[PDB]
């Protein structure tokens, strides 16, 4: 009330407090932690970030035409305790064609600049329907990965070949095969990990061929490496691509890597649509300025999973809720994580439906069912709604750790690697992932992995190196 | 000395203040604002932000070779009043080919995430020339459009069409032809300006380039527009830039602006790699949680200008140092602008010649001299240094500003644009590019503005509007 | 009088840019001739697409700057005769005036093969024959081998 | 050390006795028999073999720079009753690619010809891992062609 009288002829255009239905259909909603800089209240700080975010400046134009104001983001809720204000931006704002970055300049770009704001965070977003059907969406997903892993009813067990840098194509395969023999199912590049001189990447991909081939004839069993293709441009990274198609790897054996947040919002699309029945995995390094709970400026994990998932990435990291080494907490890596993989979440703040068709349609209540029991959906109904976004929980992990974040993950549904957890095993990479694996079993299983360490050596011995 | 010793085996791998010779050719040199997260000394945590963004991990690894251990990022020097740390980085860890992406999500990527450290911020880097040789850097300067644009001794005076989003084609190639005609000589997109269903990209192309060519009539001046070509895909941000070169605009009178944080530095490079003879428009939307000084994690604007530069952008935003409505002074900006305009700057922490020669050669120091007093350099000889970055002014900018932050510049190599400072004047866009364009007449007679509104009227009325 | 050439030191080390200046640093003082060090190839330091562009703008530097031409021998021996190919057309398509480059093939260690080849396929650009490796044939304290005389004959020959 | 002080200050840029670890895969490894062609000792001999056979010449030139230095060939042991030097050099002086004759060309190339020398014989050789990965190796091996062939043992 005392706010709207402060604003002024320009913010009252992007304040819209009596809006009818912001779920209508029109409008993505944005909700801001929002503290102003100095000299403006909550509400005309709000107003020059809808208008900075949508349409406008820090004056009217004369140029303003009356289907201007139309595309205007509008302020229609503002929390005062929680310095709390939530903005529905036209997503006929947004460039067609599935543009996200598009969508990352408006809502996430300039008004992160503005000086009115001391504090620009945005906690959450939310997805209509009508705005849901513009974009790709994951076309590959955890469930095919499973399929081809044949892993079912345990997270798929991951590891990131250490040291980061420095190994030759060689001995990175080495490692490979070490993890894969040893029972692991995912090996990924580590985000850096490019045509290095001293490991070319086109002997990368054949020795890591020759590696995944020798585990999968030793084992039995299906392995899937996931290749970093960030480079340079669009040409290097296609190439790169194009080398891993013609190793030739089994389908669904290789995942393409991208740094999303380096590389770009492009890439990323690129990749999902160039390379859909290819697992992409988004890698968020980088993302940390936006997402640090110490920075007051940026977005939160959640929104960054959630745009993540739009842009068609099959998996992103979200975190180890604080138990490994990446900042900081489980509100919201957990909830980034359960929002990316559920059909329906609660989440920060608004509740997302990933579906496309109505409302109250009863195959939408049939498939949310389905979901919660941990059932695949959208296989024959892809029209309905957006797969789900696989998680991927890095960082400081090693299997001592793999209990308490399941704990915390309230589910098994996500892809674990751990570097450091295996190794730097004492007994080498092949010790460290029978422990993790021990470690997994004793998860499924209900024994303690104190208890279970007595008959697996492994274990133990990644029990003793790891507590202290 | 004492946290030397606090350093465990994995951390003393990742700290050698003993280093020789930083500035060897081996080394990027980067220098950090580093706060310990809890129970790590500054030391320790800058060992493990060396490891987290050169070779390893919060462990040694058993797959760590000798060669691998020649990789590492070292920290060679920390200053304990200010929280800063020295590493130095290999750049044989970085992806061949020039891939600045690679390099960011080395230095500026996990470690960003890390809970080790409460306060990460990458102030500036040092590229040593051996470095320098391997990235491509610009081709498209600012002097190559000075000279398409017959505009020297004065900045290129530029317009963001305001409202950002809203108009049709047609309206935009109006206003667009308001300010050419106007006397102003550079339009750019606003940075979320694509192919939305009331302004298509054709049909905005084509607007725009008949809108020039009536401007370039009327006046006898050449004009610029920058379009934004920042897209879901490679395959649409081509589209479009053949589209912009098949309408066909004079060759100079197009650049191609590309929203680089959101879209992505591979887009960036794309986009110096497939067009060298356009002028990269670098526009940093979404920059602010990398850069802002309330965000203790990121890196500075600085580093981001640098990393512009070398990626082959022509041009980047730096700010207006605080005279506009983006945050938030001079140091950061005006530091920033000079270091990517000149031959050689302070900067922050490091001494940055953009010479790929010998360090004393005797053609160095002349460049260095004619690039000091304004002269075009590296034309024939564009194989000893990096092109300069034109600086981009921009953010709340009127005429009434245009004289201050020239005062805060140093100097007038840089393209101004102003979007509410113009499209905002009460007597149009015409009126306000005549105002902006007296406004830079004043300061180059050294006559006031007030004084110099006496016989210009739009002068006076920008300066009445934009008082108050 | 004898062609003045000089031999860009140090032999390997130096950048595309520094290679390139000092090409031209000897060119512009009135040297007429600047060969590639017998090593001297794609290294990752100095790329050779690099270091031909950063040549040929330092030889129409020194050029336009002394009013006199120019001559750059590169040294084209590579793993095999694909990539030797690749940066003879990589000189050719820089794109140089013809004569102003000549081509350098280690004669000894490349091998006869990539002499011949080189003379057939570009015959109108000088063979630069650099004979790395020629001692243990050619000196005086080897009891075994032939004489520095019968290399170059040989050399004329091919 | 007499030896050392006996060095100028070229040569003493080509001879590392100190080399910490020579087989940390940044060095292939070369053992030569020499013996100086007059004037010279063993020492200042090994140094110009080095300087002659990775980067440097008979004097030190002005366009030298910190990197280039860090691709100099040094002596980092010497049996002076054998008259053996050893001299490790950096493989990223090597053409990329997997070129072998530029390796010959560095060290089995111009230093052949030089008279400093009396004596220059390359006796061994060492590859480490990350320069082995570099280069092809055998494809067809004995191996298949004594399965081909039918004939074992
Ligand atoms: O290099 C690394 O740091 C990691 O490989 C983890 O290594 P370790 O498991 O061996 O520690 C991951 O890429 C990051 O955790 C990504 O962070 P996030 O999951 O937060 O996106
Ligand atoms: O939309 C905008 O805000 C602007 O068009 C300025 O508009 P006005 O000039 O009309 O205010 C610019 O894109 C930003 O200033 C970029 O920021 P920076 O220069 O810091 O990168
Ligand atoms: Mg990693
Ligand atoms: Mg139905
Ligand atoms: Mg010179
Ligand atoms: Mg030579």
């Amino acid at each position: 009330t005392q706010l709207i009288k402060t604003l002024n002829i320009h913010q009252k255009g992007y304040v819209n407090f009596d809006l009818p239905n912001p779920k209508n259909g029109e409008y993505l909603l944005a909700v801001f932690h929002l503290i102003s800089g100095g000299k403006l209240n909550i509400l005309q700080a709000a107003a020059e970030v809808a208008a900075e975010s949508s349409t406008g400046t820090n004056f009217n134009v004369n140029t303003e035409t009356p289907f201007s104001k139309e595309m205007n983001a509008v302020v229609y809720q503002i929390d005062l305790d929680q310095n709390l204000v939530w903005i529905a931006y036209p997503w006929r704002l947004f460039d067609r064609g599935g543009n996200v970055q598009n969508i990352l300049t408006y809502i996430v770009g300039n008004v992160l600049g503005m000086k009115e704001v001391s504090a620009l965070k945005l906690l959450d977003v939310w997805f209509p329907p009508a705005m849901l059907e513009q974009y790709d969406g994951p076309s590959y997903t955890l469930d095919d990965m499973r399929k081809y892993l044949n892993v079912y009813d345990r997270p798929i067990l991951g590891t990131i070949i250490k040291p980061k840098m420095g190994l030759t194509s060689a001995e990175y395969a080495e490692a490979a095969y070490d993890f894969w023999v040893g029972g692991g199912d995912f090996v990924k590049n580590d985000e850096p990990q490019a045509n290095q001189d001293f490991c070319p990447y086109d002997k990368m991909v054949r020795n890591v061929k020759a590696a995944m081939d020798k585990a999968v004839k030793e084992t039995g069993n299906k392995k899937v490496h996931s290749f970093n293709v960030s480079a340079a441009d669009f040409d290097t990274m296609i190439e790169r691509c194009e080398l891993i198609r013609n190793a030739g790897f089994e389908p669904g054996s290789y995942a393409f890597l991208i740094d999303g947040i380096t590389a770009g919002w492009m890439a990323v699309q690129t990749l999902r649509r160039k390379y859909p029945d290819v697992f992409i995995h988004f890698h968020r390094a980088g993302h940390g300025s936006f997402t640090r709970p110490e920075n007051p400026i940026g977005f939160s994990v959640l929104v960054l999973s959630k745009f993540a998932r739009l842009a068609g990435a099959s998996g992103i990291h979200t975190g180890t809720a604080g138990v490994g080494k990446m900042q900081g907490s489980p509100e919201e890596d957990v909830v980034a994580a359960q929002n990316i993989l559920r059909f329906k979440d609660k989440g920060h703040f608004f509740e997302q439906e990933w579906s496309k068709i109505f409302e109250g349609d009863k195959d939408a209540i049939t498939i949310a069912q389905a979901d919660t029991a941990r059932h695949v959906i959208l296989e024959d109904d892809s029209w309905r709604g957006v797969k789900k976004c696989c998680p991927i929980i890095s960082g400081g992990l090693n299997p001592t750790l793999l209990k308490p974040f399941i704990d915390v993950m309230g589910n098994i549904d996500f892809i674990t690697t751990m570097g450091a957890g295996c190794h730097a095993h004492p007994k080498g990479t092949t010790a460290g992932a029978k422990a993790l694996v021990q470690a997994c079993e004793a998860y499924q299983k209900g024994i303690d992995i104190k208890e279970y360490a007595k008959t697996h050596k492994e274990l133990e011995e990644a029990i003793e190196f790891f507590t202290k």
